[PDB]
């Protein structure tokens, strides 16, 4: 298993990333269909993030969960690093938001449950994501949600970052609960709650936790979102309490 690019047939582009492209691919020997993410050494090195990727690969390979995207392996050549990923045939939740605009409560609750289960397992293995956002949420063949990208895990737009990360503070696993809250809002409304036209204004609004709801967001959803988007990490609920929220249980199709 000392992989090389010549072991795969490369197919169509699945996405364009900051640091690299993702392509569909097929391993020649087995015909195993997978995704291949190609990052550039020169660009990671120059941005000082090459280590972060040593860490991701190290971390994501101790994780095994149906709502976390698998990293099967990795290799590299003169100038590029390749991640061999599980292929998620239904694409990103980002693209799904574009197509649909916003999701009903049942899709939203179902997705939060999947996320919360995934993050609970991560927290139990002492892992914090730090980078939950719809681009990094992939959909398996049955439409099951899959967390992608552990490039920023430990232990650009600001839209999904909590106050303690933008205000330059110590953070912990409650980072991921803020993220749930941002996503729960975005799913129901179709834009994240602190969205603005400038970095400076978005920063301001995250820092103050300044957001409002459209009249159509139901009271149960407002309750859950408000509990998650607390400025103080320690006032945010545990993952187990998110899963027990009556709005989540009333509306989720998964357990
Ligand atoms: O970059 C990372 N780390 C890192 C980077 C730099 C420095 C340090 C760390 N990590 C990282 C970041 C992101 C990823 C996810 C990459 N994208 C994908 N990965 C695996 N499978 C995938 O499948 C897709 C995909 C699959 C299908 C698809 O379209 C299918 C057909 N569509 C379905 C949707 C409908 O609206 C229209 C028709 C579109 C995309 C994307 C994808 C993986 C790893």
């Amino acid at each position: 298993r000392q992989w090389a690019l010549e072991d795969f047939e490369i197919g169509r582009p699945l996405g364009k990333g900051k640091f690299g492209n993702v392509y569909l691919a097929r391993e020649k020997q087995s015909k195993f269909i997978l995704a291949l993410k190609v990052l550039f050494k020169a660009q990671l090195e120059k941005a000082g993030v090459e280590h972060q990727l040593r860490r991701e690969v190290e971390i994501q390979s101790h994780l095994r969960h149906p709502n976390i995207l698998r990293l099967y392996g990795y290799f590299h050549d003169a100038t590029r690093v390749y991640l061999i990923l599980e292929y998620a045939p239904l694409g990103t939740v980002y693209r799904e938001l574009q197509k649909l605009s916003k999701f009903d409560e049942q899709r939203t609750a179902t997705y939060i449950t999947e996320l919360a289960n995934a993050l609970s397992y991560c927290h139990s293995k002492r892992v914090i994501h730090r980078d939950i956002k719809p681009e990094n949420l992939l959909l398996g063949s049955a439409g099951e949600l899959k967390i992608a990208d552990f490039g920023w895990s430990v232990h650009g737009t600001l839209d999904y970052l909590p106050p303690e990360m933008i205000e330059g503070r110590m953070h912990d696993e409650k980072v991921d609960l803020w993220s749930l809250g941002v996503l729960c809002y975005e799913f129901l409304v179709g834009k994240p709650p602190f969205e603005a036209n400038t970095y400076q204004e978005t920063y301001k609004r995250i820092s103050r936790v300044e957001f409002t709801f459209p009249d159509f967001v139901t009271e149960g959803a407002r309750d859950l979102i408000s509990r998650l988007l607390k400025h103080n990490p320690s006032q945010r609920p545990m993952l187990r309490e998110v899963l027990e929220h009556p709005w989540i249980t009333a509306n989720s199709s998964k357990p």
